[PDB]
């Protein structure tokens, strides 16, 4: 029943809440409980459970959650690892000492950026998934960078390329984000799949 | 009625507990577990939104100036009930009321040394509001807590120093020399009197 305009807030504040939770992991939540819950506090009726009961429950639900995000990671650094192990031994393919893998879509011989040198570039990034995260392409626009001021993984490449080239990077995620993840979109231990163009150097 | 089976079931349940008593004591009294309930199922199936996110705003804004008043009277009816209670309490005999307002009656007498302001003491409580309802009890904890005489509400300062280790007394906090309008805590609403049933166990 949402004709109350009290309830068109209640069901607001269990949308919010229940996208909120559902995101940290608490896919096990039964609105069924945290009905009954509110009434027996709206109605100062007796609590089912006391609070010695709700605090252990608490810990074991964030225990939980934790653990998941640890497999989560666990997992998928195995999946990265084994992308790019296959991925290396694909002809066409150079893997550098760094581990960084590159095939050159279009070669040239222009000039090769350096490190105190902030170069023009197009890129769209995307996982081994292939769940695309973020993309000048698809901004429209190019975005001029510096060598020096980004993820390792690009500062290695850029240097390789030439002015006009256009290659496919296949960052590991030691030369990125590693296992820490504030990016939500890209998990933690996710290997970086990037198409770059050297527009030109700025 | 409700499964409460699942380490999740309890913790959910819980979690709608707390809201219950945070949004009451938000001036939030309309809220009915018919939407939220649903709203939980509806998101987490990645179902449509039953409302426009757009009226959904307008609605939350709509009930925050309905709440603020209310959470005025609300907080005005706590503190003259309130009020009224020290004053009848005060006329009760074995109660002696202090130049603070604070009124206290020894349950179990002692002549034990007297705690300073600096000192850490063991005490054995069961706070409670004027309606009974408890909110913080070292007994239903089951364990005593050290806690420092600085540390605590002005309230329990000025007891503490009147009272000696081994003594038992029943405390009538007002809001004054508590929390007071602001409530920090869901359990304590605003401008409400606290009665503690305290005992002295020792001085650290």
């Amino acid at each position: 029943e949402l004709k109350t305009p009290a309830q068109k807030a209640s069901y607001g504040i269990g949308l919010n809440m229940g996208k909120s939770l559902s995101q940290e992991g608490m896919d096990d939540l039964d609105s069924k409980a945290v009905a009954k819950g509110i009434e027996d506090a709206l109605g100062k009726k007796k609590q089912q459970l006391t609070d010695e009961e709700l605090t252990e429950a608490f810990a074991f639900l964030q225990k939980r959650a934790e653990e998941r995000m640890a497999a989560i990671g666990d997992e998928n650094a195995k999946a990265g690892k084994k992308f790019l192990e296959e991925n290396g031994k694909r002809d066409g393919v150079t893997t550098t000492a760094s581990g960084l893998q590159y095939e050159i879509v279009k070669k040239a011989d222009g000039p090769q950026p350096k490190a105190t040198d902030v170069v023009t570039v197009h890129y769209e990034g995307r996982l081994t998934d292939g769940t695309v995260f973020d993309s000048s392409i698809e901004r429209g626009s190019p975005i001029d960078l510096p060598v020096s001021g980004v993820i390792p993984g690009w500062v290695e490449a850029l240097q390789l390329m030439h002015v006009g080239e256009k290659i496919k990077l296949y960052i590991p995620s030691e030369l990125a984000y590693g296992a820490q993840s504030p990016s939500p979109a890209i998990p933690a231990n996710s290997v970086l799949v990037f198409d770059m163009e050297l527009l030109g150097i700025k």
